[PDB]
């Protein structure tokens, strides 16, 4: 995978917008967001957000990140990551939390990396542990229905 990175666009958002493709993943990536997905929904986390960030190869948008907190001199948290169907387990979301991790440091002169990854999402879980993020606390959510999910907080330093 030959893979390049630039801050996202406006021209991307219809295209990173289709890629949850169900409420599963939409709450696992935007837990505040609801189904269906949409345009205006994801210009508004990028908004209120920093760092929107695309994953390109061969002339596709596969992936999209950016930080929901930040901190300088401190740390930042990842959060709104988003890879195409297609793409999936190709190391789209690997090469992103690097970029990410990068402009973190650069940045922010962030110290930390945060990651927070529900329970439910496996491949998140062991994809941060191979990234050697560790896990510090578990907190208590709610899904769409009411039901109580937990949210595993990770961190690793950024050096
Ligand atoms: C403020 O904190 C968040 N919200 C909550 O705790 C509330 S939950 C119940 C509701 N509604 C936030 O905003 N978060 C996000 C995100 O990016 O929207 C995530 C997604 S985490 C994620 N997505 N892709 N890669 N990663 C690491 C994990 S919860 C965390």
């Amino acid at each position: 995978m030959q893979l390049s990175h630039r801050p996202a666009e406006t021209g991307d958002l219809e295209t990173v917008a289709g890629f949850p493709q169900d409420r599963d993943e939409l709450f696992y990536c935007y837990p505040k967001a609801i189904w269906p997905f949409s345009v205006a929904q994801l210009a508004a986390a990028i908004a209120e957000r920093r760092g929107s960030t695309v994953a390109v190869h061969d002339g596709q948008v596969l992936g999209f990140a950016n930080f929901y907190q930040w901190q300088h001199g401190d740390f930042c948290a990842l959060g709104n990551m988003m890879v195409a169907p297609a793409a999936r387990g190709l190391g789209v979301a690997r090469y992103l939390i690097g970029v990410m991790e990068n402009l973190a440091r650069e940045q922010y002169k962030a110290r930390l990396m945060k990651i927070s990854c529900f329970n439910a999402n496996a491949a998140g879980l062991l994809l941060y542990t191979q990234l050697g993020y560790q896990p510090r606390a578990i907190a208590e959510r709610h899904d769409p229905d009411g039901r109580r999910v937990a949210l595993i907080q990770m961190d690793k330093p950024l050096e």
